[PDB]
C-alpha cells in the first residue's frame, strides 16, 4: 500500500487506468485524422491542423490523469494503444462526424468513471473529474457538432467547394 | 498511383509505415518512465521530466516521418503502439540503461532504412534519413551513455543518494 | 585544368550546364505563366504572384549551380533558353498541372544529376544535390499537388468561381 | 480584340515582342559575363557583382514591357532567348566595351520603338518609352563609356594590376 | 567495446585518428605562415592575420573529428604533430601556392575517409564528412585559388608593390 | 642580421624557440587530456572543458612568444609538436598530477630563459618573462594544486562520486 493512499479504491484505480488509455486512443485517433488531411489527394490544411491541436490535447488529457494516478498512490499500468478504425477518412465531414462519435464515447467513460467515484464515496476523484474533465467534454461535443451543421449544410461531402471554404473561413 | 510520387519504392514506402510505429512505441516507453520516477516511492522529479521530454520529442520524430511519407506520395497505414516491455523501471540507472538499448534498436532500424533507401536509388530519402535522423540517434546514444556511465561510477543503483544526487545536478 | 579542380569528371561538369539550362528553362515557363495570368481576359492576381515567385525562385537555382561549376573548377556553357510550350494556360487548373509536370521533369534530371555523382565518387556534388535541390523539388512537387487537388474539388477550371476563389483565399 | 485595347497598332504590338525579347537577351548576356569573373582564373568579384546587378535590372526591364503589353491588351509571344556570343569575356576591359555595344543596341531598338510609336500616334506608348526606357539607357552607355575610359587609361586590359584595382576602387 | 559503439568499424576509427593528425598539422602550417608574415623584412600583417584564423579554424576542424570519435565510442589516439616543410614562405604568393596545395592535401584525404565510410555501410560518418567537411574544403580551395590567380596577375612574387596592395585591398 | 636586433643573444633566441615548442607542447597535452574526459566510459563534462581552456591558453602562450621573438629580430624555427606521454589519463584526480608536473616543468624552463637573459643582460627579456608568464605559472600552479588537495580530501579517485561532485561544484 502506497504511504499516501486514502479513501482510494481499487476499482477507482482501475478505471483511471482504462481511461488513460482511452485517453491515448483518442490522441491517436486524431493524429491519423490529421495527417488523412495532409494527403496530395485530400488536401485540407487547416482539417489538418485541427486534428493535430485535438491530438496534442488528448495527450494532455492522458497525462494528467497518469499524475492523478501517482498522486492518489495508484499505480500506473498501460496497455497497447489501438490502432484508429479507419485509415481513410473520407472527407472533412465524415471526419468530423467521426470525432463527435469518439466525443460522446469518451463521455460516456467519463461519466461512468464519475458514477463511480461517488459510488465509493472518493469527492475528490468525483471533483476531479467535474473540474478538469465533463465541461471539456461538453465543450468539445458542442463544437463538433456545430461544425458537422455548418458541413452538412453548405453542401459536404459532396461539394469539394463547402469543404475548401469551411477549411478556409472555420478552421483557418 | 499519387500525382506527387516518384523514384519512390514500395519497399520504402512500408519502411517508412514502420519506422512510424517504432517511433511512436519509443515515445510510449518514455512516458512510461517518466510517470514510474513520479510514483511517490520513487519520486526523482528530474528524471521524470528527462523521460516527458524525451517522450515528446519522439512523437515529434514519428511525425515528420508521417509528413514524410505524403511528401513523397506514399499512404500512411498505423498499426497498435505496444504497451512497454515493463510497468516498473526499477531505478533511474535501470531506465537509462533501457533508455540506451532503445535508441541503439531505433538506431538499426534507421540505418537499416538508409540502406533500404540507398539501395533503392532514393537520394531524397537517403538524405532526410542522414540529415534528421543519424545525428540525432548518435547524439541521443552517447547522452545516454554519459549518463549510465556518471550513474555507476556514483554507485548507483544501490546508492539511493547516487541517484537523488545525479538528479539534482546533472538532470535539474 | 583549373587549378582548383578535384574528383570532378568531366560527365558531371556537362550534366552541370544541361542542369543550369533547365533550371533557366523552369524560370523562363513560370515567367510566361505568371503574365499569362495578368491578361485582362484572365485576370487572377495571386496566380501572376505565385507564378512570377517561382520564375525568380528559379533562377537562383540556376545561379547556384553556376556558382558550383566554378567552385568545382568547371566551365560554364550557356546554351539557348528554348521559350515554353504553350503561349496560352488555358486556366489556373491547367497551369498548375504543367507547373506540376515540369517540377517532375527537373526532379528526374536532379535524381539522375545525384545518380551520376555516385558512380563517380563525388560526394560533394551528390550532397549538394541533396541539401539544396531534391527537398526543394519534393516541397514543391507536393504543393503544386496539394493545390491540383483542391482547384479540381473546387469545380476548376469550368467554375470560373472556383479558380477566383482560390485565387483568393490560397494563393493571396 | 480585347476589351482594354485602344490605339495599340498590331506592328507597335509585335515591336513590343521584339524588346521583350532583346531585354531578356541583355540579362542571360550579363549573366554569362558575371559568372566569367567569378572563374577562379579570373576571380574579379567586383565586375562579377556589377555584371550580375545589370543582369537582374534587364529582367526587371522586361517585365515592365510585359506588364505593358497587357496593360494594352496586347498579347505576349515570347521566343527562345539566344545564348551570348561569347563563352569566355577575356578581360574586364573587353566585357566593358561588349557591354556598351550592347546597350547602344538595345537603345537603337528602343529609338525605332519610339519612332513607331509616334508614327502610329500612340502617345502613351511613346511616352512610356521616353519615360521608363531613353533616360535609362543614356545613363547606362555613359557609364560604361566612362568605365571603359578608366580601365584604357589605367592599362588595361594588359596590366591585371589596372583591372585588380579598378575592381577595387570604381566596382567596389 | 564502447556501450555507444554501433556501425563504426576499426577502419573508421584509424581513418578518424589519422584525420584528427592532419587537421592539426594544416593548423600548424597556418601558424607558421602567419608568423612569417609578421617577420620584420617581410611585414604583410593581413597576410599573417590571414593565416593565423585559417590557423584556428583549422584546429576547430580537428577538435569535431575528436568529439566525433567519442560520439561514435571510438578512441582517440594522437600522433606527434609534424613541423611543416618550409620556415621561410618566400613570399604572399608562395605562401598562397603552399596553402592550396595543403588543402587539396586535405580534401584528398576527406574523399578518402568518405569513400571509406560508403564502403562499410556508415551513413553516420558519410553525411558528417559531407555536411561539416566536404563544401568547407572546397570554398577554401576556390578562395585560394581567387586569392593566387589575383596575385600573379598583378605581378607578385617580382612586384612587392602588387602583394602590398593585395595586403591591403584583398586581405585587409 | 635582422634591422631590428638589439641586445638580443643567440642564445635568447634558441631559447625562446624552444620555449615556443614547450607552450605548443603543453597545449596538446591538455587537448588529449581534455578530450578523455568527454569519452563515453569516463563523461566529465567540466573536467572536458576546464582542459580545453588551458589548451587553448596555451596556444595564446606560445603566440606571443613567436610575436615576441619577431619583436627582437630572432627567427623563428618550429619543432614537431610531441605526442603526450598518455593516451588514457586514468581519471580526474590523475589528470589534474599530470597537469601540476607539467606546469611545473614549464616554470622550470621559464626561470631558465629569465636566468639566461639576465646573463646574457637583457632587461627587456627578462621583463617580458617576469611580466607575462611568471605570476601566470605560479597561479596556475596554485590553482591545479588546490584541486589535487580538494579531490584527494574527498576521497578521488576511488570514489567516482567525489570525481563527479568536484566536476559539478568547482569545475561547472
Ligand atoms: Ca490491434
Ligand atoms: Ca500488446
Ligand atoms: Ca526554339
Ligand atoms: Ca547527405
Ligand atoms: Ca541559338
Ligand atoms: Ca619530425
Ligand atoms: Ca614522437
Ligand atoms: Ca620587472
Ligand atoms: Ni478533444
Ligand atoms: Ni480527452
Ligand atoms: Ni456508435
Ligand atoms: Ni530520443
Ligand atoms: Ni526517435
Ligand atoms: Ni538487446
Ligand atoms: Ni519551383
Ligand atoms: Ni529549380
Ligand atoms: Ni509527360
Ligand atoms: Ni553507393
Ligand atoms: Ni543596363
Ligand atoms: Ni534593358
Ligand atoms: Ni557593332
Ligand atoms: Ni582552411
Ligand atoms: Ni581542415
Ligand atoms: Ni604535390
Ligand atoms: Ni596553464
Ligand atoms: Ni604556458
Ligand atoms: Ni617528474
Ligand atoms: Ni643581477
Amino acid at each position: 500500500t502506497s504511504q499516501v493512499r486514502q479513501n482510494y479504491h481499487q476499482d477507482s484505480e482501475a478505471a483511471i487506468n482504462r481511461q488513460i488509455n482511452l485517453e491515448l486512443y483518442a490522441s491517436y485517433v486524431y493524429l491519423s485524422m490529421s495527417y488523412y488531411f495532409d494527403r496530395d489527394d485530400v488536401a485540407l490544411k487547416n482539417f489538418a491542423k485541427y486534428f493535430l491541436h485535438q491530438s496534442h490535447e488528448e495527450r494532455e488529457h492522458a497525462e494528467k490523469l497518469m499524475k492523478l494516478q501517482n498522486q492518489r498512490g495508484g499505480r500506473i499500468f498501460l496497455q497497447d494503444i489501438q490502432k484508429p478504425d479507419e485509415d481513410d477518412w473520407e472527407s472533412g465531414l465524415n471526419a468530423m462526424e467521426a470525432a463527435l462519435h469518439l466525443e460522446k464515447n469518451v463521455n460516456q467513460s467519463l461519466l461512468e468513471l464519475h458514477k463511480l467515484a461517488h459510488d465509493k464515496n472518493d469527492p475528490h476523484l468525483a471533483d476531479f473529474i467535474e473540474t478538469h474533465y465533463l465541461n471539456e467534454q461538453v465543450k468539445a461535443i458542442k463544437e463538433l457538432g456545430d461544425h458537422v451543421t455548418n458541413l452538412r449544410k453548405m453542401g459536404a461531402p459532396e461539394s469539394g467547394l463547402a469543404e475548401y471554404l469551411f477549411d478556409k473561413h472555420t478552421l483557418g
